[PDB]
DNA sequence: AAACATTCGTTCACGTGAGTTCCAGTACAAGTCTGGTC
């Protein structure tokens, strides 16, 4: 039940971002998805365990994507 | 001088390419039903 955290569980909530849509009256969402993630790293220095953000890879070929679904 | 062969413009039938209407296959999106736990 991340659902509804119970008190006495050791484990706790975390929040995985992976997109930026708004930030200091300026309106990201129609930018692209290369700025967003670079302006991402520009609003919060990541605390492991509560708040984090989600590695991307680049990739250019089939057999990368074969090789990170194995 | 008379008979037969050849040629010519005409005619019909049959075949092939381009335009138009109708329907089947495809794609995508939304709706509906279901499953599991906490």
């Amino acid at each position: 039940d991340i659902k509804r955290m119970v008190e006495d569980s050791d484990l706790q909530t975390c929040y995985c971002v992976f997109d930026v849509l708004m930030v200091n009256n300026k309106k990201l969402g129609h930018e692209t998805l290369r700025k967003r993630y670079e302006i991402l790293s520009s609003i919060f220095t990541p605390i492991p365990g509560r708040i984090e953000i989600v590695q991307k890879t680049q990739a250019h070929t089939k057999n990368e994507v074969i090789d990170a679904l194995n």
